C-alpha cells in the first residue's frame, strides 16, 4: 500500500521483465543465513535491489542485497537474498513490495524462509520448522502490510489467512523430508513474527509460548500476507537458530551473532531441502 | 488528537449545528451491514462526510459514507453510516473524529455497532453480542485514539475504560431483548479489536480466545475510547457474522464477502433492537 | 534512531558536559510522583529539557520538565524529573533520547522508576516492585526504540534483553530493603509496558495477568531497551499506585488522579530507598 501506487509495481515488474529473459515461477525469500541458497542457481542473473526501480534499497546490510533469478532444480526462480524487515525501518509496504512485484513477474508460488528462536522446548537448535501457521503480533496492532486502500487488482480487502501456508506443500515436504531420509522429521509449528530489533526477555519468551507460537522471528509474516492477498501459493520454513530462554535459570543466550547455526550445514541442509522441493511445486504448465 | 486542533472539532460541530435544525442526543455508528438502520429515521437529514468540513471523507467504500440525523423511536439521533477503520489507513484520530464532533453536537450517548467473528464457540453465527468489555490490542502497542497531548476540554489524560460500556444499558437491553421475547437472550462478551484488513489465522484465532475475547472485530474500540473520554454514555452490540476457525480441521471460512448474515434479517433484527433501545436511553430532559 | 543522527547525541552530550562541571555516573529517571527524589541532591545543577539542545521539550506537563545533576548518597548523578512517554506523542526515539545522551555523558548505570498498576493480587497498593523483567507489548508490534538502522557506536543490531535488569542490583536491593529493615520485602515482578493514555479495562487487565505481567505501566521499557543497547547496567522499581480491577464486581478505580500513593511517603520511601542503593551501584573507580 501507501507510497507505492499500483503502477509503481507494474513499472518495476515490466522493467525487470525487460531486463532478465527469465520468467520466474517460484519466488524464494532467503532468510538470514540461507541466502547462500542462491549459489544453487543456473542461468542466475543478479539484480541489486538498488538497480531495480522502486525497489527498497538495502539499509546497513546491503551486502547480499540482490535479487537473483535463474533456476532451481527445474523451476524458473527468483531468489531474494537478504529480505527487508520492520526493524530496519522499512514501512511494511516496502518490506513486502517485492512480493507484489514477484506476482506481477508471473511468480505463482512463494517459498519464504527465516531464522527464528525456538519456543517449543522440543525444538533442538539446528532444526527446520515447516511453517504451518503464524501469529501476526505487529498486525494485531495495525502493522499489517495490507493496511490502506485495497487494490482489487491484487486482491480482496479482507483476504483470509486461515489457510496461509499451503497444506499440500506441507505434506509434499513432510514427506520429502522423509523420502530423502533425514532422521528427525522436519518439524512444524506456528511462527510468531515479533518486530523490534532486540531479542525476547524471558518474560516475553513465555507470553509467546503461551500465545501458542513455536518459533519467534522478525519477518516473513508480512510477506506471507501480501502473497496470500495476491493468490501466491505459499509455504516456508524456519531455521531454529537458537532456543529462546523460557527459564529464569537463564545464564545463556540466543543472540544473532551466535547465528552460527545459520552458517552451519544446517543452512546448507535447509538449502538443498528447499532445492528439492522445487520438484514438488505445481508447474503451472502441468502437462496433466 | 494530532492533525485536528480542538477548534477543528468546534468548527465542524457549529457548521453541522448550523446546517441541520436537528440537535442529536444519541450518536449511532452503524457497523457493517447494519447501516440500513438509517432507514428507520424520520426528519432524516443526510450529510455526506465529504460535505461536512474537516470530516474524514470515505475511502474506497464511500458508498454509504453519510451522516444521517433525524429521529429514532423518540430520540433525536445522528447515525453514522459506514464508520472509519484503521485498516483503511485513517490515523485513529480521524477514525474517532466523529465521536468528538458528536459530543460537541450535544450527543450524550453513543451506541456503537459492528460485525465481528465468533470466538466463543457457543456463539452461533447470526447472534448479537452486547459488548460488555473490550481488549484493545492495537492500543497496547500505542494505537490508542487518545495518544498525543490531552485536551482537558474533552477530558482527562488517563481516562478509565474499566467501565466503558454502560452497565445500565446492558441491563436495559438484556431485559429489552427479553421484554421483546426474542428466544435466544442477547449474548454478551468481550469484543477484541484487531486491525489489519486480513482475517485471523487459526493460530491467531486461538490467542484471541486465550486472551479472553469472545468476538473479534476491526473497529469500535477507538470510538468507545474517545467517547468515554468525553463522557458519552456508551453501549454497543456486535453482530457475530461468522465463527472464527479455532480448529485445524479448518476447511471452512468466515470471509467478509460471506457477510450474508450482515444482510440477513439478522441485520434487520439488530436494527429494530437498536431502535427499541432508544426508549431506554436516558432522556437528558428526564421530566423526573 | 530516526530523527536523531549519532552526532545529535554527541552535541547534546558535549553541550551538557560543557555546561555542568558534573560528570554523572548514575542516570535516574524519576517516575510519576517520585520526581521529588530530586530534592535529595547536592551540587544540584538544573537544566530544563527545553534549554538543552536536541532534548525533547516536555508537552503539557513541562512542570517538572528538568534534568537535575548533582549527587546522590555518594554518586555523581543526573536525574530526569518527568520522563517522556509514548502517549504524549513522542516517537520512541525521543522518549529514549535521554538515555543515549546519558551514556555519552559517561553514565554507566541507569535506575528507572515508574508508577504502575498492580496486576498481581498479592501486590498491596503502596508497594514497590523491583523490576525483574518486562513484557514489551508495544514492541511486539514494532514500537521498539531500536527500530531503524542500528548504530554500532551505541550497540548491536539485535541486543539481548533476556538479562535487562541487572541481577546484582536486584540482590543488592532485595538485601538493602532488608538491611534497612522495611517489613514487607521489596516485591518483584514483570513490568508490562502498555501505551495509550487510557487505563486498562477489566478485560485487558486479565490478558495482562495471563501474559504473566505483575505490574502495568506506560513507560520505562523503551528506556531499559536503549540503555541495555548501550551497555548501561540497569535496575528499576515500580511504585504500585493502585490495583488493576481484574474483577467484574468492579465498582472501584485505579485512575491517575488517585495517584495519592505517588504523593505519599510511599513516594518518599522509594526515594530514600533509591538514595540508599547509590552505595550499592559499582563505582567505575572500584579502588579494588
Ligand atoms: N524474535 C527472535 N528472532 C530470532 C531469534 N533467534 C533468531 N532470530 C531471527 O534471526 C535474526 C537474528 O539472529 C533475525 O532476523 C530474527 O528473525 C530469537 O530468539 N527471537
Ligand atoms: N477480525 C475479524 N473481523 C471480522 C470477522 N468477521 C467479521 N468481521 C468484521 O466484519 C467486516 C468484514 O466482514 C470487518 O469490518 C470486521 O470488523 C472475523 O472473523 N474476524
Ligand atoms: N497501564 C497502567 N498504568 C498505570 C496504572 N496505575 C498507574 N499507572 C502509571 O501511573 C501514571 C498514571 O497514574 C502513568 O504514567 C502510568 O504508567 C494502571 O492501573 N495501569
Amino acid at each position: 500500500e501507501n507510497g507505492y501506487t499500483y503502477e509503481d509495481y507494474k513499472n518495476t515488474a515490466e522493467w525487470l521483465l525487460s531486463h532478465t529473459k527469465h520468467r520466474p515461477q517460484v519466488a524464494i525469500i532467503c532468510g538470514s543465513g540461507l541466502g547462500g541458497l542462491t549459489d544453487k542457481l543456473t542461468q542466475a542473473q543478479i539484480f541489486d535491489y538498488s538497480e531495480i526501480p522502486n525497489f527498497p534499497r538495502s539499509t546497513v546490510p546491503g551486502h547480499a542485497g540482490r535479487l537473483v533469478f535463474g533456476f532451481l532444480n527445474g523451476r524458473a526462480c527468483v531468489m531474494m537474498q537478504g529480505r527487508f524487515h520492520m526493524y530496519e525501518g522499512y514501512p511494511l509496504w516496502k518490506v513486502t513490495f517485492p512480493v507484489r512485484v514477484f506476482h506481477l513477474l508471473g511468480v505463482d508460488t512463494l517459498v519464504v524462509t527465516n531464522a527464528a528462536g525456538g519456543l517449543n522446548p522440543k525444538f533442538e537448535v539446528g532444526d527446520i520448522m515447516l511453517i504451518r501457521d503464524h501469529i501476526n503480533l505487529p498486525g494485531f496492532s495495525g502493522q499489517n502490510p495490507l493496511r490502506g486502500p485495497n487494490d482489487e487488482r491484487f486482491g480482496d480487502r479482507f483476504p483470509a489467512m486461515s489457510d496461509a501456508y499451503d497444506r499440500t506443500m506441507r505434506q509434499r515436504a513432510l514427506s520429502t523430508w522423509k523420502q530423502m531420509g533425514e532422521q528427525r522429521e522436519l518439524q512444524e509449528g506456528t511462527y510468531v513474527m515479533v518486530a523490534g530489533p532486540s531479542f525476547e526477555t524471558v518474560a516475553e519468551c513465555r507470553v509467546l509460548q503461551k500465545l501458542g507460537a513455536d518459533a519467534v522471528g522478525m519477518s516473513t509474516v508480512p510477506e506471507v500476507i501480501v502473497a496470500r492477498h495476491c493468490g501466491l501459493r505459499v509455504f516456508g520454513f524456519s531455521l531454529i537458530t537458537n532456543k529462546v530462554i523460557m527459564d529464569y535459570e537463564s545464564l545463556e543466550k540466543a543472540n544473532h551473532e551466535e547465528v552460527l547455526a545459520a552458517g552451519k550445514q544446517a543452512a546448507q541442509k535447509l538449502e538443498q531441502f528447499v532445492s528439492i522441493l522445487m520438484a514438488s511445486i505445481p508447474l503451472p504448465d502441468k502437462a496433466s
